[PDB]
C-alpha cells in the first residue's frame, strides 16, 4: 500500500528468490511483519558475514542492531557482500519495522537482541562440540524458528502454544540450519568458512579441510553420515510443530523448508558429491514438494518416504548405523 513498502517488496524478490511467494500468501498482518522480519535478518546476517568489518566494529554493531531499528537515520554504507543494499537502504526497512503493531515490533527487536548477542559470541570461535553447534545455531536459525512463531500468536492466526514453546520452534530452525551447513560442506571450505562441529570431524581427520581429499572420501561420507544422523534428532520437534499449526498459509509456508530439507538430507546421504560440489534437488522436485505440502497427512508421507530411503541405504559398516536406525524408527513409530 505505500512507496517505502513496495521497496521493501522488491528486496523481499530480490535477495529471496522464490519464496517470496510463500511469504506474500500470509494472512492479514502476517504478511507485511514476516517481510519486514525477514529484511531485518538478511541484514543482521549481513553484518554478520561481511569479512571486511573488524571485530572491534563488528561487535558493537551486531550487540546495537536491534538499537538500529528504531533509529529513522541509521544505515551502512561500507559492505562487500552481495545483499550490500538492505544494508545501504536499512532506514526504508527500519521506517517499515516502525509501521508495523508494536506487538510484531517488540518480538523482532527482541530476536534481534538476543541473536546479535551470540552471533557476537561466535566470531572469535568456530563450533568445538555438538552442544556449541546447537548454541550457534540457536543463535542464527532457531531464533529465527522463534520469532516467526510468535508472531504467528501475537498475529492471533495460531495459538498461543505456537509461540511459546520455543524448543519446537527452535528445532524448526535448528533442522534447516544443519542442512544447509551439512549440504554447503565445500563451498563454505572454499570460502575459509568452517562450521563443521571440530568434535566430531575431529574423529576422522586432522583438519577438516581434509576431508576434501581424495584419499580422505570414505572418513568424509561417515562423517558426513554422522552429521546427518544429528540433524534427523530434530524431526520429531518439527513434525509436533507442524502438527499444531491451523492456518493454511501459515502451515504452507513452515512446511515448505521443511520438506525441502528432508529431501536435500536424503540427497546428501552417503553422498560422495557433498565433498566434490553443491548437492542440490532438482527444480521439478522442488516445485511438486512445494505444491504437495499443504496439510499434515501429506507432510508426514514425504518425511516417511525419504526417510525409508535413507534407512535403506544405510551402509551396515557405517560407524553411526545403529544411531541412524534408531532415530528413523523413532520418526515412524512415534507418529
Ligand atoms: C534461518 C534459516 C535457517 C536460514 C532458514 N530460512 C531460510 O532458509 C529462508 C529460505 C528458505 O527457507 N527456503 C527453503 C524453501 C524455499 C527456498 C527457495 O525457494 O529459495 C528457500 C529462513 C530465513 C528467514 C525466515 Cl523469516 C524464515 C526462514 C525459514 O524459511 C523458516 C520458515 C518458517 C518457519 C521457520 C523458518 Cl526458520
Amino acid at each position: 500500500l505505500s512507496s517505502s513498502l513496495k521497496t521493501c517488496y522488491k528486496y523481499l524478490n530480490q535477495t529471496s528468490r522464490s519464496f517470496a511467494a510463500v511469504i506474500q500468501a500470509l494472512d492479514g498482518e502476517m504478511r507485511n511483519a514476516v517481510c519486514i522480519f525477514y529484511l531485518v535478518l538478511r541484514a543482521l546476517d549481513t553484518l554478520e558475514d561481511d569479512m571486511t568489518i573488524s571485530v572491534e566494529k563488528k561487535v558493537p554493531l551486531l550487540h546495537n542492531f536491534h538499537s538500529f531499528l528504531y533509529q529513522p537515520d541509521w544505515r551502512f554504507m561500507e559492505s562487500k557482500e552481495k545483499d550490500r543494499q538492505v544494508l545501504e537502504d536499512f532506514p526504508t526497512i527500519s521506517l517499515e519495522f516502525r509501521n508495523l503493531a508494536e506487538k510484531y515490533q517488540t518480538v523482532i527487536a527482541d530476536i534481534c537482541r538476543r541473536m546479535g548477542i551470540g552471533m557476537a559470541e561466535f566470531l572469535d570461535k568456530h563450533v568445538t562440540s555438538e552442544q556449541e553447534w546447537d548454541k550457534y545455531c540457536h543463535y542464527v536459525a532457531g531464533l529465527v524458528g522463534i520469532g516467526l512463531s510468535r508472531l504467528f500468536s501475537a498475529s492471533e492466526f495460531e495459538d498461543p502454544l505456537v509461540g511459546e514453546d520455543t524448543e519446537r520452534a527452535n528445532s524448526m530452525g535448528l533442522f534447516l540450519q544443519k542442512t544447509n551447513i551439512i549440504r554447503d560442506y565445500l563451498e563454505d571450505q572454499q570460502g575459509g568458512r568452517e562450521f563443521w562441529p571440530q568434535e566430531v570431524w575431529s574423529r576422522y581427520v586432522k583438519k577438516l579441510g581434509d576431508f576434501a581429499k581424495p584419499e580422505n572420501i570414505d572418513l568424509a561420507v561417515q562423517c558426513l553420515n554422522e552429521l546427518i544422523t544429528n540433524a534427523l534428532h530434530h524431526i520429531p520437534d518439527v513434525i509436533t510443530y507442524l502438527s499444531r499449526l491451523r492456518n493454511q498459509s501459515v502451515f504452507n509456508f513452515c512446511a515448505i523448508p521443511q520438506v525441502m530439507a528432508i529431501a536435500t538430507l536424503a540427497a546428501c546421504y552417503n553422498n560422495q558429491q557433498v565433498f566434490k560440489g553443491a548437492v542440490k534437488i532438482r527444480k521439478g522436485q522442488a516445485v511438486t514438494l512445494m505444491m504437495d505440502a499443504t496439510n499434515m497427512p501429506a507432510v508426514k508421507a514425504i518425511i516417511y518416504q525419504y526417510m525409508e530411503e535413507i534407512y535403506h541405504r544405510i551402509p551396515d559398516s557405517d560407524p553411526s548405523s545403529s544411531k541412524t536406525r534408531q532415530i528413523i524408527s523413532t520418526i515412524r513409530t512415534q507418529n
